[PDB]
């Protein structure tokens, strides 16, 4: 459901936060399906995802920082606590899939 | 910094967000400095305010919703996602200010 964003000049959760396609993109993406090598019985939770970022993220960038994304104005000094979350995410998936 | 804007009619981001006065006001105003006992050293947080509303409030209303403000068109499914913020903020108070 993610592949659809995948375009110069769209929005979302993903294209704003993992990889920001630029208006000049020349390049080209191939996809295709592969689930019966990276998803096992079990649950297949080895796939992560940042679903939580502050801002956005600059065109050929990567980001790898896992500090604990703030909403409010309250620290939580790293736990579980209130007004926090921890903005990696993690996959939902699984063979018998649609 | 806000008690500047506590008088009828002026604009800010208290006076508009948490309590508006009408033009009408026949009340009385009175503020005092009680630092020494609602403040504490390591950063007294259990005050809160109000940043964000979708629009204007009716004089003399409470509004206690916690829902996250959204500021475009994509829903975050009450996340701290893209495109939404909290609108709950808490206060910076210290002792040690001026």
């Amino acid at each position: 459901d993610e592949v659809r964003q995948i375009a110069p000049g769209q929005t979302g959760k993903i294209a704003d936060y993992n990889y920001k396609l630029p208006d000049d993109f020349t390049g080209c993406v191939i996809a295709w399906n592969s689930n019966n090598l990276d998803s096992k019985v079990g649950g297949n939770y080895n796939y992560l995802y940042r679903l939580f970022r502050k801002s956005n993220l600059k065109p050929f960038e990567r980001d790898i920082s896992t500090e604990i994304y703030q909403a409010g104005s309250t620290p939580c000094n790293g736990v579980e606590g209130f007004n926090c979350y921890f903005p990696l995410q993690s996959y939902g998936f699984q063979p018998t899939n649609g």
